């Protein structure tokens, strides 16, 4: 039988959260800025196809998110996010959209001022998992070594990279429009 | 060939604005205990039968405690939230431990006999998922309760015949579940 790709036997990875946080807590506010989108696996959830673009402020207790580009649809579109400590108090951040869910995120490894490779995992009750990784950027292309250091970070939690696909981005991009939505 | 809970077209407009008028100065009322009686298909609930609800209203949300025998066949307990939508939306968010947090409206209510609960997501494609949830005050529900749950979800075209009974009753150990 086939099912999606993002949907793969077994549990969620089981990363070491508690080490992340300890070390991305007293950095938050490097990590606030303009982040683009270099590439993702599968995503049915993402509404933003092409040029997207995540601006974060910080303050102080969580990031304020927009994140605008040209939807599936071929138009323009900004959605308002946030991302915030899980409120149980485990060790990860919830990513929230409006009028959409709230999803578990681990930052699996940054630099702050290159790249991010980032990591969401949901356990179902049938004895599979659905992961969504992404590559960002602090520009419109990232270079094939910051790449290759999410590629490493990815296999080392058995995630098949060959699942990722490109994001469109680069001059072609209506930016500075995105910037005023 | 899908998954029955992949439904054509954009989830249902609700009358959020009305729900949330009615319910916020009842939230105190839908304290308590709370039986699961029957659930449309669902892929992220772990706890399979005698599925046991225990809400408090602390003023700002409910905390949750959730028990029940697991698919393996041991008791289970979660944790969980119900809160107002962070973006300022008429809607809750239902939130687990360990798992993801969804919006949740509550269609119909009296408190004291039933709940009939709904949550909705879009996806990308055109299609969406909808989770649907009958609730009641005992491990058994009247007739003329369920038929208002089947009312108020065929109004927003949920097909209910999605919903199965949960297993409910004499064979669950409530009272182990209430020590967890």
């Amino acid at each position: 039988d086939k099912i999606p790709d993002f949907v793969v036997p077994g549990k969620c990875a089981s990363v070491d959260r508690n080490k992340l946080w300890a070390e991305q807590t007293p950095n938050r506010n490097s990590y606030a800025g303009v982040w683009y989108q270099f590439a993702l696996t599968n995503n049915p959830y993402q509404l933003i196809e092409k040029c997207v673009r995540n601006e974060y402020s910080f303050d102080g207790k969580q990031f304020v998110i927009e994140s605008t580009g040209i939807a599936y649809d071929g138009n323009l579109l900004k959605r308002n996010g946030k991302l915030y400590p899980n409120p149980f108090g485990e060790p990860h951040l919830s990513i929230d959209y409006e009028n959409s869910f709230a999803a578990p995120l681990v930052i699996l490894e940054t630099d702050y001022s290159n790249y991010a490779c980032l990591y969401s995992c949901i356990d179902y009750n049938f004895g599979y998992h659905s992961d969504f990784s992404f590559i960002f950027s602090r520009s419109a292309n990232l270079a094939d070594q910051y790449v290759k250091k999410c590629e490493a970070a990815f296999k080392n939690i058995n995630v098949d990279t060959t699942r990722f696909v490109k994001t469109v981005q680069g001059s072609s991009c209506p930016y500075d429009t995105q910037k005023t939505l």
